[PDB]
């Protein structure tokens, strides 16, 4: 029962960033024998710690690792975006009390400015130099739309929408 893990914790990346898939493992491990599925085609690395690097629009998509003798894990979909803003999740569906984290993303990791998050139409939190809205104990109420607004540069941005569920 292997479970795939990302770094960053993002699943949501901008194009031309990196991220690094790990097979079941937090940090150290030893077969070479590892398997990698990008859209069911079975890919050429073996080693457990698949890189992606400049995130092109074809890197986003459905990924799974399997070992010789182990059942494939559970695919993860990594999405990848060109815009101003771009709001990032740790995971977009939770569990009621587990932690949670949303960032209001600005475009080649520039500097955004006078930043309030948004939670269905409302307006939830705000700050001058940006921030990440943390949550460790999430309640269920906790589940709702997510999406933030920046300034740039000197012009407003608004980021797409994004849903977040909370279970129990
Ligand atoms: C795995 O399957 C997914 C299908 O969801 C593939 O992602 C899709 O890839 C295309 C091409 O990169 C994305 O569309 C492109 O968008 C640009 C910009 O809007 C446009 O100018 C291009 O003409 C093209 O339409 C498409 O949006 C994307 N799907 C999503 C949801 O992001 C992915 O590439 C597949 N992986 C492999 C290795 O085939
Ligand atoms: C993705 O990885 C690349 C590679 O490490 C990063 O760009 C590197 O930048 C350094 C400058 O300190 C150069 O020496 C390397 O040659 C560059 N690598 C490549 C592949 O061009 C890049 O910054 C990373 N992406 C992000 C978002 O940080
Ligand atoms: C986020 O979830 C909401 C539902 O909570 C989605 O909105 C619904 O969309 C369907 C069809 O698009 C409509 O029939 C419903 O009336 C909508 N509900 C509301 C309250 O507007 C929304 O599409 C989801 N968005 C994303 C990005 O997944
Ligand atoms: C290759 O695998 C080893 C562990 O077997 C890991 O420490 C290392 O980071 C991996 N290298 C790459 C490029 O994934
Ligand atoms: C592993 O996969 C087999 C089918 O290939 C399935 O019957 C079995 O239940 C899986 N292992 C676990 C622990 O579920
Ligand atoms: C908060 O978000 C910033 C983005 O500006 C990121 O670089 C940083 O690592 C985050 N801080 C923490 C403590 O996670
Ligand atoms: C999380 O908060 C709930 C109340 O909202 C509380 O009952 C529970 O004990 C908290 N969990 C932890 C680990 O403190």
């Amino acid at each position: 029962k292997p479970k795939v893990s990302l770094n960053p914790p993002w699943n949501r990346i901008f194009k031309g960033e990196n991220v690094t898939l790990t097979c079941n493992g937090n940090n150290f491990f030893e077969v070479s024998s590892t398997k990698w599925f990008h859209n069911g085609s079975l890919s050429e690395e073996t080693n457990s710690s698949l890189n992606i690097v400049n995130a092109k629009f074809e890197d986003s998509g459905e990924y799974k690792c399997q070992h010789q003798q182990v059942n494939e894990s559970e695919p993860v979909y990594l999405e990848v975006f060109s815009d101003w803003l771009l709001l990032q999740a740790s995971a977009e569906v939770v569990m009621e009390g587990q932690p949670l984290f949303l960032r209001c993303h600005g475009w080649r990791n520039w500097d955004v400015y006078k930043v309030i998050y948004y939670k269905d139409g409302e307006a939830l939190k705000y700050w001058y130099e940006n921030h990440n809205i943390s949550i460790t104990n999430a309640t269920v109420e906790d589940s709702g739309t997510y999406y933030c607004t920046g300034k740039v540069w000197q012009l407003d941005y608004e980021s797409e929408p994004l849903n977040i569920t909370v279970i129990k």
